[PDB]
């Protein structure tokens, strides 16, 4: 129950109301939370202290949007360079195929889970909120059991969003049979979800979230079923938002635009953040602001299909909410979030050739990965180093070769770097990651494990 103490901190960005920053300045920790952020503090009922000389801490990276599952998916040559149908196409024809082969079952899942969430303490990020789509059995098998195990094994906070894709073929479905369920069967498997799993108080450590794939994708059953159950629960609602093909599918299938839809089946709400968000209509920007809705910004994949640069200024000049994410391993092809901010750094400047003040800066992209996801999340105990916060924090040194003549060490961590390897990671007040290493987690014995279970 004694505390810890991390000294010395070159820079401390805080993401607090007033955007402070320290110098040379120290972060106290009492359990899951942190008691205190300033320079010179007590080392009193201390019974560790670490030295924080020469590194920056940020409040724990934040990754609103994760599929563990595709990191079982990376670098496939046939899905390089494909169009979303294709590349969609192709992944359920692999994950379908695997699964019936007996390949790619919960305990399979379980350690490409272990992994990638590994890659992510690594990588600096203490919360992911994953979302798995993929159920077949027929009694809804337990991957989110599995993912959830793999977690909470390691250490790292996670929010299980339970997927689906309800709407099938004969339905005006994309999907396939083999992953389409009854509304029912998601809605019964959710709840026990919840009761089991929900930790729903300050500094819980596994949270459920209700998550349709899309609204082209999920029956509008769903959406009214998990809009009640979100009330009366308590939790929160994700989903995927204005992809390229949605408008035009929407309108066939709904005659009405994809937040119009949103709207008329109680998700325009402060319990609601979503992916993506790439082409809305401007005129419906106002109204994601008036309902509260949270956005989450996913570079990667939305140029790595091709889709182009999602209004993030507009939704920040708009005064709405907006984490990120770096989304599956299959569309990424990491779990690299860090690295992904460079991405949003450069990609959305040509599009403002003559207007530098609209480009996103690094401090705007690292509050996005920080307290932007914390409050896509519902978490108001996240994503800021202050007094009463959880003790999740994340430090990268500044002192290595690659980063020599850095100004500014918020802008430096994005533009500069042979390595996004964080050296200190702190999550619920647990150090578990330190010199770039994993301190309670096997590395070695977890990759030999996971690549020995990886599908052909
Ligand atoms: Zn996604």
């Amino acid at each position: 129950e004694r505390m810890i103490l991390i000294r010395g901190l070159t820079r401390v960005i805080t993401f607090d109301d007033q955007e402070r920053e320290l110098e040379d300045a120290d972060i106290l920790i009492d359990g899951p939370k942190i008691v205190a952020v300033g320079k010179n503090l007590s080392d009193r009922s201390v019974s560790r202290t670490i030295d924080g000389r020469g590194m920056i801490a940020l409040p724990g990276l934040i990754n609103s949007h994760q599929h563990l599952y595709e990191g079982a998916m990376r670098a496939i040559p046939q899905l390089e360079r494909v169009t979303m149908a294709s590349w969609l196409e192709g992944v359920l024809t692999r994950s379908a195929g695997w699964w019936r082969d007996g390949k790619f079952g919960p305990d399979v899942i379980r350690e490409v889970a272990r992994a990638v969430l590994l890659e992510s303490l690594l990588g600096g990020i203490t919360t992911v909120a994953d979302q798995h789509p993929f159920f077949p059995g027929a009694t809804a098998d337990s991957y989110i059991d599995a993912t959830i195990e793999a977690a909470t094994d390691l250490g790292i906070r996670f929010h299980a969003v339970r997927s689906s894709m309800t709407l099938g073929k004969s339905e005006g479905g994309f999907c396939d049979d083999l992953f389409v369920e009854p509304v029912d069967r998601v809605v019964q498997h959710c709840l026990g979800l919840i009761d089991q799993y929900h930790e729903p108080e300050p500094f819980g450590m596994v949270r459920i979230a209700l998550g349709p794939c899309g609204v082209t994708h999920d029956k509008p059953e769903l959406f009214e079923a998990f809009a009640q159950m979100a009330a009366d629960y308590d939790v929160r609602l994700h989903t995927h938002f204005y992809e390229p093909l949605d408008a035009g599918m929407s309108d066939h299938l709904y005659g009405m635009t994809p937040w119009r839809f949103l709207e008329k089946h109680g998700w325009a709400s402060d319990r609601v953040w979503l992916a993506h968000a790439v082409v809305p209509p401007r005129e419906e920007i106002p109204e994601f602001a008036d309902a509260g809705v949270a956005i989450a910004h996913l570079i990667a994949p939305d140029l790595r299909l091709g889709w182009g640069l999602a209004p993030i200024r507009e939704y920040l000049d708009a005064g709405i909410t907006v984490g990120f994410g770096t989304t599956g391993s299959a569309s990424n092809d990491g779990g690299n979030l860090l690295g992904d901010l460079r991405l949003a750094a450069l990609a959305h400047r040509p599009a403002d050739p003559n207007e530098p003040e609209k480009w996103l800066s690094a401090r705007e992209l690292l509050r996005m990965a920080t307290r932007g996801s914390a409050e896509c999340l519902g978490r108001p105990d996240l994503g800021v180093l202050e007094e009463g916060r959880a003790a999740d924090i994340a430090c990268w040194r500044l002192d290595g070769v690659d980063r020599v003549g850095v100004h500014d060490p918020a802008i430096g961590l994005i533009m500069t770097g042979l390595s996004d390897r964080a050296s200190l990671v702190v999550v619920n007040g647990q150090v578990l990651v330190e010199n770039e290493r994993p301190v309670l987690a096997d590395l070695e014995r977890i990759v030999a494990n996971t690549t020995a279970l990886i599908p052909k």
